[PDB]
């Protein structure tokens, strides 16, 4: 998540997303930075059933380990609308956030987003994030991908970083 001034852009999510493809893994291809170097070029997402939800489990490797952040997802309204839930409980304390899918052909790429006001000063933390069925975007989804991205006015791709899944960003230790 990323620092700008003033409230979170207006959005508008996809409204023919088919919640029966949110199954199996992702991988995470492009995402924005997060503060404290806190991230990561090697990861990926999988998703499960549980109940009407569906489980978000995380999986990073950063700077050599492992970091794991689960969650459940759950539509706002209704499934066709990407207007969905995030919600993660930790002890006595629940995050609940709205996150919207943005475009995706639901079967070989997804781009999601979610912003957050900052309650101190007038501003808003922003993310954006991209997964894929394969490690490697090619041919009409990578163009989707690209096209979306470059007409996008919420996006800044300028500040996106790309994942290569390679050896060394890969390993653990
Ligand atoms: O997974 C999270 O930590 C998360 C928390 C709040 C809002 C969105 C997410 C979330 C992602 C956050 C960061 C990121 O790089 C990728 C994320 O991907 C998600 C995918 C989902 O289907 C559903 C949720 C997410």
């Amino acid at each position: 998540d990323v620092y700008h001034d003033g409230a979170c852009p207006e959005v508008k999510p996809v409204d023919n997303f088919d919640w029966s493809q949110y199954h199996g893994k992702w991988w995470e291809v492009a995402k924005y930075p997060s503060p404290n170097g806190k991230y990561g070029k090697c990861g990926w997402a999988e998703y499960t059933p549980e109940g009407k939800s569906v489980k978000v489990s995380r999986y990073d490797v950063i700077h050599g380990k492992e970091y794991f952040m689960e969650g459940t997802a759950y539509p706002v309204g209704d499934s066709k609308i990407g207007k969905i839930y995030h919600s993660r409980t930790v002890g006595g304390y629940t995050r609940k956030t709205v996150f919207n899918v943005l475009s995706t052909d639901n079967k070989n790429y997804i781009i999601g987003y979610s912003c957050r006001y900052d309650e101190d000063k007038k501003g808003h933390w922003d993310h954006v994030w991209v997964l894929s069925r394969s490690m490697v975007l090619t041919g009409e989804a990578k163009t989707a991908v690209e096209n979306y991205l470059i007409g996008s006015p919420v996006v800044d791709s300028q500040k996106l970083v790309y994942s290569d899944f390679s050896e060394a960003a890969c390993k653990v230790n």
